[PDB]
């Protein structure tokens, strides 16, 4: 062990040998600097918690680097941050930097924490490159973050000008039962969360049973920025944004919420880029949808093949429920007109989404909204594939025969999809169960000691004085004199 005063906690966890338990005293803890170097093993990892969780709050000029491996952080509480404002940057480390693997972050709070950019949290490269692998982030509550940058960043590749056929190495680390609820920033302001850099990269990180309540950081509610990264059972209620598959092909989300139940803004949505993803079972059920990226649930990128801003064709599109979506429930050419102009500047060819194959999805309609199923500006017949899918409420939009039969939905059966290496689940049995269970709720993924939701942004969708104060400041700081 017990240590009462940032010293002791520095002097005992460069003693802690593989099995060891640091508890903290009660008590705030300022400018602490804990570096973990040692290492834990398998079976026998070294633990730093809070003795009571809910009484050790972390403060001030900060920091937390977790080198070594096994090693587990435990009901920590940061707020009250200080860190300058000219020492840190976004795509820098996080607050809570891991840098080495089979590390674990659990049940702490970050609470609007400070006003200097960088991530809460994130898995960063040594020096001389090596790549953090299999760690987890769990029961983390991400709330009123004031700053740029992402809330949580996988990093398993420096930031580049880059597109040299490498790619960063898979990662297999996992985020779930974790809350986040962020005001809106100005521009590509940082999201929740970004996976990877580019398209060569492998992520192969599961992320599941979270629940983004009004995560409006930016327009991207997670940048998944590399492949073979699956997205499981999360909840996106009254999310500014969409979940993105930005960079990279094969990626899957399967049986995800993304709810929006009033009319305060425009909801989101996933946007897809890229190829050979697997989108099924997901229900999406919007009263507002977005605005600036063409009013839909799904909108899937219409531009060059494997670039910057990769076309999205070749997919399953399988099992998904679009209900009272105020919107399209699929947009095939969003963001066109830029798109178009972005090729031609860079002589790229410029092509729209094509050989999808959509089956068993279920569209339906009873509200006086005003939008078509669909939207498909270039609309070529047979280019897609469509197969017991069931349509009614409103028209299509687009000349393709779908069954209005509702009686006689059903989802479909998949058999053909190979899991991803490192993930166990079995996507074949998922996406042919059709959608199950529902949104996911505080209760079920909040700090097993901690009973109210910090901050004020999800409930209010507005900031405390003092916060609005400093968000401001920060804002104000990082846009032109
Ligand atoms: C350099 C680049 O293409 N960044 C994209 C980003 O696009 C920029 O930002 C916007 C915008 O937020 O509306 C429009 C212009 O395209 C460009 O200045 C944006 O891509 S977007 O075009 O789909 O909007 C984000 C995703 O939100 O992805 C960045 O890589």
């Amino acid at each position: 062990q017990v240590v009462a005063s940032n010293e002791t906690l520095y002097q005992v966890v460069k003693e802690v040998k593989p099995g060891g338990l640091v508890q903290i005293a009660d008590g705030t803890y300022k400018d602490v600097q804990l570096i973990v170097s040692n290492s834990g093993k398998s079976g026998l990892p070294i633990t730093i918690k809070a003795l009571n969780p809910g009484k050790v709050f972390f403060t001030g000029d900060a920091k937390v680097e977790l080198r070594g491996e096994h090693l587990i952080l435990e009901g920590i509480w940061f707020k009250d941050g200080n860190r300058a404002i000219q020492a840190w940057k976004s795509h820098g480390p996080g607050l809570v930097a891991i840098y080495g693997s089979y590390n674990r972050i659990t049940a702490c709070v970050f609470d609007c924490f400070d006003e200097a950019n960088s991530a809460y949290i994130t898995t960063s490269l040594t020096e001389d490159g090596k790549v953090p692998q299999h760690c987890r982030i769990d029961h983390c509550s991400f709330t009123d973050k004031i700053t740029f940058d992402q809330v949580i960043n996988l990093n398993n590749t420096a930031r580049a000008i880059k597109d040299g056929s490498v790619g960063g190495p898979g990662m297999y680390h996992r985020v779930d039962h974790c809350f986040f609820s962020n005001p809106q920033k100005p521009g590509n302001a940082g999201g929740g969360i970004r996976i990877g850099y580019y398209r060569n990269d492998i992520g192969r990180c599961l992320v599941d049973s979270n629940l983004f309540m009004r995560q409006d950081s930016e327009a991207e509610i997670i940048t998944s920025k590399s492949q073979e990264n699956v997205y499981y059972g999360n909840t996106y209620l009254n999310c500014q944004g969409t979940m993105n598959f930005r960079h990279g092909d094969h990626q899957v989300a399967i049986n995800n919420f993304y709810i929006g139940n009033d009319q305060r803004f425009g909801y989101g949505g996933m946007f897809v880029w890229g190829s050979r993803h697997v989108i099924a079972c997901n229900y999406f059920e919007l009263s507002e949808t977005i605005k600036s990226r063409g009013n839909a649930a799904l909108y899937l990128n219409p531009g060059a093949m494997a670039s910057e801003h990769a076309l999205a064709f070749d997919m399953l599109i399988a099992n998904n429920a679009f209900i009272n979506v105020n919107g399209y429930a699929i947009h095939f050419n969003p963001l066109d007109e830029r798109r178009k102009e972005y090729c031609a500047a860079n002589r790229l060819k410029f092509e729209t989404p094509h050989q999808l194959m959509l089956k068993g999805n279920l569209f339906f309609k009873d509200k006086p909204y005003v939008y078509p199923f669909f939207k498909d500006d270039y609309f070529i017949a047979g280019k897609n594939s469509w197969t017991g899918n069931v349509a009614l409420g409103v028209e299509k939009g687009i000349p393709v025969n779908i069954s209005a039969n509702r009686s006689a939905y059903k989802p479909v059966k998949i058999k053909d999809i190979q899991p991803i290496e490192g993930i166990a689940l079995d996507l074949n049995a998922l996406i042919s169960k059709g959608i199950t269970g529902k949104p996911l709720s505080w209760d079920e993924v909040r700090p097993y000691w901690l009973k109210e939701m910090p901050g004020t942004y999800a409930l209010t969708a507005r900031l405390s004085a003092d916060r609005a104060a400093k968000f401001k400041a920060v804002i104000k700081r990082n846009k032109e004199h």
